[PDB]
């Protein structure tokens, strides 16, 4: 059994949750034995601008946590030359695992994640933030609540089923996550992604951006569930509907 300070206080680690980018993710208990997830971040190898995008990143979840529940907790943090240490809620699986893992997707289920994914993307969109890169991965199940854990700031890895038009074409704006949103819903109405078939990521990169290539949307009991992703997946991004609308959206409105 390994241990961690951070801060003076001592934790216990249970198990490793996650592996990244020079990063690990531990499930942990401290001194009170209350569970926690330490994010260790390794800054040996990082350069200015690496860790510029990391002090920014964490800038912005210690601050923006105090304005929406749906983005992850931030309790405490070490930082030094050597290291970064994050404090952080522990969550029950992020929702890329749910989602691989069930087979049918409950629909009072969908629309309250979905209302909870609107909220955290609507909160880093009153502050500046534009993700550009949302996809499961990137949210957390916190008791039936789904949390934004990260804000795409910090340098599902390359994923391509949740890409913008407009960023296939450019290599942003609020709009692109809106384009991302749609897939998640997409995925969690019909069981895959809208572009997902496509193996040849190239013809598949091709097919997103190509006006003539017709997104199927299969008929479903829940004919506002239709429209918010017809309504998401509009190519152009000025024909895009946008978070506040989706907001008022009968979808996550009429009960
Ligand atoms: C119970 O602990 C978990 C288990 C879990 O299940 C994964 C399913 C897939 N296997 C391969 C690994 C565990 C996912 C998230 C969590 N909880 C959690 N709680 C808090 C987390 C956090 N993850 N992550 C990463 C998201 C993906 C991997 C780590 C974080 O960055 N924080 C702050």
């Amino acid at each position: 059994f390994q241990s961690m300070s951070v801060k003076g206080r001592i934790y216990s680690i249970l198990k490793q949750i996650g592996s990244g980018g020079s990063s690990k993710v531990f499930q942990v208990l401290n001194e009170k034995k209350q569970i926690y997830a330490i994010k260790y971040v390794n800054l040996e190898e990082a350069d200015n601008q690496t860790l510029d995008s990391y002090r920014n990143e964490i800038a912005y979840l210690n601050k923006l946590q105090q304005h929406s529940d749906k983005i992850i907790r931030l309790y405490d943090y070490e930082i030094t030359d050597q290291y970064i240490y994050m404090v952080m809620e522990c969550g029950n699986i992020d929702l890329n695992s749910w989602l691989k893992k069930k087979k049918s997707i409950d629909p009072w289920e969908r629309k309250s994640y979905w209302k909870n994914m609107l909220e955290a993307v609507h909160t880093i969109h009153q502050h500046g933030i534009v993700h550009s890169d949302l996809k499961p991965a990137n949210f957390l199940i916190v008791d039936g609540m789904l949390k934004l854990i990260d804000f795409g700031i910090a340098n599902q890895v390359g994923t391509v089923n949740y890409m913008p038009p407009e960023a296939i074409k450019d290599m942003i704006s609020p709009k692109s996550d809106v384009w991302s949103l749609g897939c998640i819903l997409y995925y969690m109405t019909y069981g895959k992604t809208p572009f997902q078939q496509i193996i040849n990521q190239i013809s598949k990169l091709h097919a997103i951006i190509d006006p003539n290539h017709e997104i199927e949307f299969p008929d479903i009991p829940e004919k506002d569930l239709q429209d918010v992703l017809k309504c998401c997946l509009k190519r152009d991004p000025k024909q895009r509907i946008s978070i506040p609308e989706l907001l008022a959206h009968p979808y996550v409105q009429i009960q």
